[PDB]
DNA sequence: AGCGTGGGCGT
DNA sequence: TACGCCCACGC
């Protein structure tokens, strides 16, 4: 399967969806499209403009159920939750 | 730590 | 196709 094949030369990604073909070929145009309104830079995808504009606003709205310690990004939670392992 | 950013995916 | 999650890697 995955017949989406990215027709750039020296590229040899295939994916299982159209639209993942679509977005990875923004690699190669260098498309960003989403632009932050507070900094002026450019992003290649909305979600990660999102994620980019907590860096502005201090918003953290994930916070550790052992600690209460708050952060930007879940994966940011995720990596912090397991240093209150033994 | 703080966060850029691609892939896989559900909707 | 978009939107926006988790996940993972990288610095
Ligand atoms: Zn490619
Ligand atoms: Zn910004
Ligand atoms: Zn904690």
């Amino acid at each position: 399967e995955r017949p989406y094949a990215c027709p750039v030369e020296s590229c040899d990604r295939r994916f299982s969806r159209s639209d993942e073909l679509t977005r990875h070929i923004r690699i190669h145009t260098g498309q960003k499209p989403f632009q932050c309104r507070i900094c002026m830079r450019n992003f290649s995808r909305s979600d990660h403009l999102t994620t980019h504009i907590r860096t502005h606003t201090g918003e953290k709205p994930f916070a550790c159920d052992i600690c209460g310690r708050k952060f930007a990004r879940s994966d940011e939670r995720k990596r912090h939750t397991k240093i209150h392992l033994r």
